[PDB]
């Protein structure tokens, strides 16, 4: 007897909301970079890998009322990256592994620092926006650094503030 | 002594079968949507997030013999979504949280209702099929609704019938 | 010790085969059309966007033996499009969104219908072939239709038969 | 008084080791396949579900010294699957349930048999490897087999040997 | 048994609509410029690359009723470019990289500024229109700027308004 | 007579609280790593398994007021791992079993030591944080160490302090 | 009270390094080929599909010092493909499925063999390089081979060595 539906399914929903004037798509909120396979000799020669796109897209920004009512806050943003750093460099990410290598993220004519400090303010427009960042791998600048024929793995976190 | 296999492993299998003329891949049977991070101000301004794909793929439908022998049942389907709804709206999903926000799923020129009722019949073809649905987040239409700077979480269920 | 290959990689392969006399390249099997950004006023004035190419290339058809042994089946094909349609029009695709707009695909001196029915038979030759189709956006012919300043999204499916 | 650590935690570790020349990741050692929801009519028509990936990845194989010192054993492997089988077929897995259905796993141009016997030897390379297998569901080939509108459940085990 | 269509395929559709009097083809909405390979010495000598076409085509403008009913708004448009800029220059795009180079986009007898401000109003006609822009690479005007033998990468965004 | 509820259920709740500025999810507070099945020969050759993720996520950190009022304590943390160690190495976990193998956990450009001592201070940001750690298995560095074809099992504990 | 960052995000990094003189982009390290839908009759007639690009790009090769110090090793490479093969052919990939079909990859005036053996040495230059390979589908050369109207699926692996 008991009736059986010809197709049962379920969908769930998740998200969050902040006081920001602009929204952040999950696709950019988190992400991962793969540098594939690198030549030791190349890195040992002080070489550097090709830049990877760490671009961050901002959506539904409508910073009109925002930049108006908030006065000085005229539609700029900045990021504060945090992670293990190479001593005396800061802008050099101390990857997790048994290698003498490191990762450097760059923004415009500046470098990214992973010491939790904020970077330069970035002007943005109404509606949609995107920040452009590049990441490369090189032999660490640490003293006595040496490239080990192993795997790479590193994690960096950042906060975004609006002005 | 006792011999030891050089690699032992195990694989299990699960599934089910119904009287439907078409099969449903697990990948669509259940799923989850993440709206990432939203701007309060934007939602408070009555704004709405970008559409998310809740598409449902149907496989091995071969509705030939089906639509023939079953007469009036000429190869259409419909969904009956069920969940908490906002009063006097029904098509507005009453998310679980301390926020004045809600989720609306849309199908074609119509909206989805989560009151357990069936939607419009949808013509399908032989072999493979897919239904197209979109989901967005907005400030709830509830009286006195207000957007709280917190997290979002909601669950909706649906049945699928064949005609 | 353990030796490490100087470059490891992997390639996978996928596809399928049917009783058709001609093969179908993946590039045409599935595809997507982007109409960019449209003027509301223009659409509201009953205007229509520019035609997009939905051409379908068929390869390795060699319909010699085919059209011979299969008699009446003298090297023609037809498509059966399926999707949400505007009532009383059928040839008008009921896009998914909160807009009063729709999509119309056209073939030769005829229009495409998304009710799952087959279109006109199309003569083809030996070796290589291609069908030519155009798609445009317009204000829906639905009663009380009105263009909303939002996004567009629609999905249509079709089967191909050989005669 | 008594001091309280500001965050206490614990991590455990498990695994095993064999005389194999190559290691086996847990992720492949065990696993599970879900075929979602199937059409009875389709199965009753003698239809068959889509192939599921039962691929087995082997890591750190370095079969150099191995294939050398072990002579005839020139870097091949094979699997011996074990489970309930359909009589007179063997390569057909007798699922556990009140349905007239069964599961068939396939490897290359051959089928997998669950009678505890070993399959064909598979050449592998140094470093990393992976075997490719597919699984499908069909109406059992058993005499008088009939598809019951219920659930599916089956378990199969296998050993891996190196040559 | 189960019937198999001789060719199954799927096509999707995307786009959006705004209150603009004219439509914008996707082909211009987004795009990319490649300056190929440049001579360091040349750039170091203060040289400048050849102009690249960043032209923006507007379609279905029919600004008749528009320019009429909207009075002062007599069929002109302007762009507001946004991106990283070189200090004290603004019209000089601070590319992302370890080079002392920059990009300058020019329009008519004026230069483009990437500070989010709007440029000069541009008269347009009924039906079809196109704006003409050029882009060149030069050694940055930044203090102490120097050309590094590396790669170039930059992203700029803009909004379009109608008057 | 006696009435019977149509569904009785019960839910319990557990947890704890410390003076830490940040909270610790149970999911990270405790956890377990499985290295699956390893090759003896590989380990005997001095090989090492692939890195496993022992990442520790910290939530609701809001270290604003914290890092302020606590002066020198400017938002850093460190871990003190404790367990059986291999003599003269310390950073090598003396697993429990009849094998000549051991486990090494690594953090950034440093290794983890299980002698109860604290590791390097790790800068963290406001809101959410995560530490990245890797674990591998190798043939123990103990004198006369030899890999036995058996099972692996080890337990390590750690405390977390905030500065 | 507790402060909430206006946008939190996280990025991870992965990769590896080998003793190779040249680096390998992930995009080529792994990949997948789709042959779309094929005609049975065509394959049965001994026909063959169109060639697919399996090109492998090598980056940052700088084989100057390499080819010098390593003497005989004057800047050549070769691949060793491994997978299921058709008996007495080797260069014919025994796809996984219930079809009488197979895949053949070709390089220059030679064919690729999936028996784990190395192919011909390929001269490469300094900086950037790319190898060109084609893949096609045909009716298997196996005895009694016959094309089944089903799906295709195959996996092949290879190592890269430098001389």
């Amino acid at each position: 007897a008991p009736t059986i539906p010809q197709g049962q399914g379920k969908v769930t929903f998740n998200g969050t909301v902040v006081d920001a004037p602009c929204s952040i798509s999950q696709k950019s909120a988190d992400q991962s970079i793969d540098f594939g396979q690198l030549s030791k000799s190349f890195l040992e020669a002080g070489g550097v890998s090709k830049p990877m796109d760490l671009d961050i897209e901002l959506v539904n920004c409508d910073i009109t009322a925002f930049k108006g009512g908030n006065g000085a806050k005229k539609g700029t943003v900045k990021l504060a990256f945090t992670g293990p750093i190479v001593n005396g460099h800061s802008d050099e990410l101390d990857t997790n592994g048994g290698t003498g290598t490191a990762i450097v993220v760059q923004g415009a004519g500046k470098n990214v620092v992973f010491d939790g400090s904020e970077g330069d303010a970035n002007t943005l427009k109404d509606g949609e926006n995107v920040l452009h960042y590049t990441a490369v791998v090189k032999k660490s600048s640490a003293v006595g650094a040496a490239v080990t024929e192993g795997a790479f793995s590193a994690v960096a976190n950042f906060n975004l503030t609006y002005q």
